[PDB]
């Protein structure tokens, strides 16, 4: 039981900041492996498109909450170069006064390569990242007082398990989102992050992946956390309850599958936005595909832009008019 | 049958010229692919190295050609920044008078990830190397005289197969050595690389791809050429005549399994090199063998050192005294 104030309502979105360099194959991944070969693959992908935008699954949070008009603090690590990515990120609304700014490394760089059925391969070099293990959420609440909710996204290894460590001995309740970062953690790294979690946030394969490392079965995660949303692409997603009572909510049929890369940051800042002004499961859901499918028509991750009009109207189309309304409303 | 002068003994290498970045990640590919998820794959690798190196195909072979005091030429479009590659290549006895320089694009850029078992996820941004496709092979050969053997690697695509017709007009012999760029070509321009070829290069990844990608069995492919050279990872290389009579060499026991860029195209440029002074098909093959090792013991695709008595003994130790003997006795 903390005593401090709380932040109210505050986000705090703990997770990697980045410059991201996004490139097309106009070619099919799967078509290249060879089930045969997935032993020890040597794949590369001449591509034909190479574009840079700013990136990050925390600063995509942050910059969507914001642009939703949420309250919300960035926490993580970034290189002296950050400056301009900071400016960037107030213009809408964000707080970036606890970014810790590196004096020796660069901000960290994400190289993505998308093929025609919107799959993706990337490498993350985590530069001035790495130092996010040294930041204290304890002196961030001491700043801003109590978050109501803090995310866990893919972040330096050893900093996402000292920020959910302190989540827990400062009982702030958060949100693991280790998505990104299941590649590189132990099945014993992922283990340590989900115990407690207000939500635990995947797509289907990296639910497989989660599963598959921890050697936990679906019963030993949900008798831990509150609720798990797992996102199942074209399929929409899945809202499961520890019982399981499982809510489903369909995608935002997309005009264009431009470039996939921030869809699941979106999709979370929009339903977590959704939750914080007090929309049930199914509304917040709807809000996230919205944003998601946004995010999936532009280039980049905070590319998109939000028309107040044009979201009612795309929400009415798959959702029905009574959705919309009550989307629009809360915000 | 073409009357022009003898270049004697030049290999002219066609294919890519560029910067490469090598990272590593510290885990296991295979381990992330999860084989019903392969269908539309979601990967991302946090890497602990990222390094630059000088790089592509052309310059790699060329660089061990003349490392091993061969005659080559170096024909491929770069950027401007080429002066201080071109100077590097020149110091090994490179001719790169027939690099074409472009006035407006940048060098080519390979990212490539290498994780604990030697497997290797990259892309490859053209650049100038796309100006490729403009490059006259009549024009080299203008100046230097028929080459004994021009090398096809990956390069531009259409300037692969613009290269290969040139070889076929002009009657030069020709090693088709498409493997870096399977994955883009579509099973037609796969095709058209490979008749009459002298030899045909890949690893059995890319000879599987290659089969798979044209609907060529293996007969369809031996009755074309004079021979195909498949290398097997730690199991060595198969030589195959069109019969097919079979020649195998294994592997130079490495001492460390470092960084594997660019170990296929020396192991190419040590077997040529040992064809084009004489030695037949198993001896050039544990040339190769060698240079190949050297290669996968380093990081970066040039970053070895030749030292003729060190190669003796190494040879030795893997192949008897005989072959040692013949080996280094050509060179
Ligand atoms: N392995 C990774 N680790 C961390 F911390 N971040 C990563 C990783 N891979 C992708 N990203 C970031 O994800 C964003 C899209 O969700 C992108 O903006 C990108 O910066
Ligand atoms: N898709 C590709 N296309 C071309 F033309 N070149 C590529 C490609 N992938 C790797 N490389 C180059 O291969 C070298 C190692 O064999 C490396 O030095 C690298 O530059």
């Amino acid at each position: 039981e903390d005593l401090y104030f709380q932040s109210h309502m505050t986000i705090a979105v703990t997770g990697s900041i980045a410059t991201d360099h996004l490139m097309r194959f106009p070619g099919r991944f799967s078509e290249q492996l060879l089930p045969e070969h997935l032993h020890k693959v040597s794949l590369s992908f001449l591509v034909d498109d190479l574009v840079m935008h700013r990136g990050g699954v925390a600063g995509n949070m942050a910059f969507a909450i914001g642009v939703l008009g949420g309250e919300v603090a960035l926490v993580g690590a970034a290189g002296a170069d950050f400056a301009d990515y900071r400016d960037w990120l107030k213009a809408r609304g964000v707080n970036c006064d606890h970014v810790l700014i590196s004096e020796t490394a660069h901000t960290a760089r994400f190289t993505c390569t998308t093929d025609v059925d919107m799959a993706q391969i990337a490498s993350f070099y985590p530069g001035a990242m790495s130092e996010a293990r040294n930041i204290k959420l304890a002196d961030v609440v001491s700043a801003i007082g109590k978050p109501e909710l803090v995310i866990i996204g893919a972040n330096d290894p050893e900093a996402m398990f000292l920020h959910t460590e302190e989540c827990r001995k400062l009982g702030l309740a958060f949100a693991a989102d280790p998505s990104q970062q299941l590649a590189r953690l132990s099945g014993e790294e992922i283990r340590r992050l989900v115990n407690g979690a207000a939500y635990l946030f995947t797509n289907d394969y990296e639910w497989d992946l989660l599963l598959s490392k921890t050697g936990w079965s679906e019963a030993d995660v949900m008798a831990q956390i509150d609720l798990r949303v797992t996102t199942l692409g074209p399929k929409g997603v899945d809202l499961v309850e520890p019982d399981g009572t499982t809510i489903h909510v369909g995608v935002v049929p997309e005009t264009s599958q431009t470039d996939p890369t921030g869809v699941g940051d979106a999709f979370r800042a929009g339903f977590l936005t959704g939750r914080s002004a007090g929309l049930g499961l199914e509304r917040s859901a709807q809000l996230g595909s919205l944003v998601a499918v946004l995010v999936l028509e532009s280039t980049g991750t905070q590319e998109w832009q939000w028309d107040y009009e044009a979201a009612a109207s795309r929400l009415a189309g798959a959702y029905g008019e009574h959705a919309a309304a009550e989307i629009v409303a809360v915000l």
